[PDB]
């Protein structure tokens, strides 16, 4: 999807998720923002496994 919304952002917090509208990442990563509309939770895509990204959890270093 996307939606004209094209990002990335780092890993602030290793993050291991549970839900599959969830992405999990590692405190030190880089991830494909995708909609990045809803500041709560920034929906991306990592490995084949899209869903959505903690926001507070990250920081935009790319």
């Amino acid at each position: 999807m996307d939606e004209t919304g094209k990002e990335l952002v780092l890993a602030l917090y290793d993050y291991q998720e549970k839900s599959p509208r969830e992405v999990t990442m590692k405190k030190g990563d880089i991830l494909t923002l995708l909609n990045s509309t809803n500041k709560d939770w920034w929906k991306v895509e990592v490995n084949d496994r899209q869903g959505f990204v903690p926001a507070a959890y990250v920081k935009k270093l790319d």
